[PDB]
């Protein structure tokens, strides 16, 4: 089966399957060569609320989708729990910028500019460095276990856009190596 449209927006599409391509973002903290944190591959995607408000506002309009259609009943989901963040709120590369948090146990398909996909971890990492910009495919799912209630994102691909500053390395938190 295929990606069939079913709401295109400025810098993104609503698929009838639910789920969402998020377009020219920039990335942030990318784990697409090797799976980091039951260990998964995920990104962080910053969206400028300034070019991004109508695909934000069809992210919000998933999520209550998801939260509502949830298996056992309408799922009360805390702010905090969602995927999507307020980088002005809850955050300074976030500043003006809706955070959102990508994961998949599965590696996604990784494209370079030439939309060529990638399947060598150290060209993955080299090309998709946080501070570059993508595009990626999303969709969203909840959870409800032992470990909370949340509304998460399934990682499915990303595709590179374009090369900007590098935010660098020296951005993990290094302050539990003793513990
Ligand atoms: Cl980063
Ligand atoms: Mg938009």
């Amino acid at each position: 089966e295929k990606l069939v449209p079913a709401k295109k927006v400025k810098n993104g599409v609503l698929y009838k399957s639910g789920h969402i391509k998020v377009s020219n973002v920039r990335c942030s903290y990318p784990h697409l060569d090797k799976p980091y944190g039951e260990p998964k591959y995920s990104i962080t995607l910053l969206m400028p609320k300034d070019t991004h408000g109508a695909i934000k506002k069809i992210i919000d309009e998933q999520i209550e989708l998801t939260k509502k259609n949830h298996k056992t009943g309408a799922l009360k989901v805390a702010p905090s729990m969602l995927f999507i963040k307020d980088g002005d709120v809850d955050f300074p590369e976030c500043e003006g910028m809706w955070v959102i948090s990508a994961r998949e146990s599965t590696r996604p398909d990784v494209l370079n500019m030439e939309r060529e996909e990638l399947e060598s971890p150290n060209e993955i990492a080299e090309e998709i460095y946080g501070g570059c910009w993508v595009s990626s495919v999303i969709r969203p799912w909840s959870q409800e276990n032992k470990y909370g209630k949340r509304i998460n994102a399934n990682l499915l691909s990303v595709l590179k856009r374009k090369d900007d500053e590098p935010f660098g390395e020296g951005r993990v938190d290094t302050s539990d190596a003793y513990d």
